[PDB]
């Protein structure tokens, strides 16, 4: 029930090169792949060359994974292809400025783990499947779409020819499939307030250790969340348009309860359009700024984030105060 690229699709990848003007910036925590769609599978290969260096994964089985992940992700305006490249180069940045922190076991879970995040993601909320009751939600119920995704990787994984992590031990192997699990289960935004608060509070009395396992696996957890919304982490322009993505997703559900006499709540709904860019100063005070902060925190070199994030949020004021 998956799906496979072509041999035209993965050898093409083989023989890209990424342009030397791209490979300062590709660095930049602030970085936008929006101009190079064409190079975002180079791009991918690139940066995990660059972090876990060039024969970590036998070069054609890694082009055969990446170009079908590709081909498992839907067309839908926000949780796409784009939205995976995007968080995978926003944890590569984080990665690359934390280098020694982390295990080479890890930096290969971590960029696979982000590309394959939101596999199949039919535009659809975690709420919506369950609350009236697609048989997605039949199979799995708390963090329904996740337990989904990390499924899918493992299938792919399981792919004939794609398993680049065959030549570990089935030790090692074991256990990177763990850092992916629960990285990927870490995305499932209702869970983040609890780990930020457990972070919030280790960090503050000076009990998180990065040795003990289960503070690692919420560090991580919260690297997640931070990459998982960096679109607030870009340059003004880049940020607006996002939005406009995000919205046409939730308003698109909230088309589907319309169809049903169901009345959306005020993010789905279309028809509140004015109250956009109160919603996003909302989430930006609620989820955003806390989970930057936190991760700059625990992680200081990650504070370009948190930088961004608060120029951001004050363009969102200047909206509402009605100077844009
Ligand atoms: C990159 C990114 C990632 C995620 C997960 N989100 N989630 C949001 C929703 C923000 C939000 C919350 C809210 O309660 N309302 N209410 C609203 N009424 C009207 C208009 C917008 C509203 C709104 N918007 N924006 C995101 N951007
Ligand atoms: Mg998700
Ligand atoms: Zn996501």
């Amino acid at each position: 029930h998956m799906s496979i690229c072509t041999s035209e699709e993965w050898q093409g990848l083989m023989q890209f090169t990424l342009p030397v003007r791209l490979c300062k910036e590709i660095e930049l925590f602030h970085f936008d792949i929006g101009p190079f769609e064409n190079m975002w599978p180079g791009i991918f290969v690139y940066m995990v060359h660059r972090s876990c260096g060039t024969s970590c994964f036998e070069l054609e089985k890694l082009c055969r994974f990446i170009m079908s992940v590709k081909k498992n992700y839907r067309r839908v305006p926000y949780h796409n292809w784009k939205h995976a490249v995007t968080v995978a180069h926003c944890m590569y940045a984080i990665l690359q400025n934390n280098h020694t922190l982390f295990t080479d076991l890890e930096r290969k879970g971590l960029l696979i783990a982000c590309l394959c995040h939101d596999l199949d993601h039919r535009g659809f909320s975690n709420s919506y499947l369950q609350k009236f009751d697609h048989p997605l939600a039949a199979l799995y119920s708390t963090s329904t779409m996740e337990q989904h995704h990390f499924s899918q990787t493992v299938s792919i994984l399981q792919l004939e020819g794609h398993n680049i992590f065959s030549t570990l031990s089935s030790s090692e192997y074991e256990q990177v499939l763990e850092i992916i699990r629960k990285a990927i289960i870490a995305t499932d935004l209702a869970l983040y307030f609890g780990n930020r608060k457990q972070l919030e509070e280790m960090y503050q009395t000076g009990s998180l250790n990065l040795n003990n396992q289960s503070h690692r696996d919420r560090v991580i957890g919260l690297m997640m969340t931070a990459c998982d919304l960096c679109s607030v982490t870009k340059l003004w322009p880049v940020t607006k348009l996002t939005a406009n993505d995000i919205y046409a997703e939730f308003w698109a559900e909230g088309d589907e309860m319309k169809k049903l006499g169901i009345q959306p709540i005020p993010m789905m709904d279309r028809d509140k359009k004015d109250e956009v860019p109160q919603g996003q100063l909302g989430f930006y005070n609620a989820v955003a700024i806390p989970c930057y902060t936190t991760l700059t925190q625990i992680l200081p070199p990650t504070e370009p984030l948190l930088k961004a994030c608060r120029d951001n949020l004050s363009q969102w004021e200047k909206v509402i105060r009605g100077e844009e």
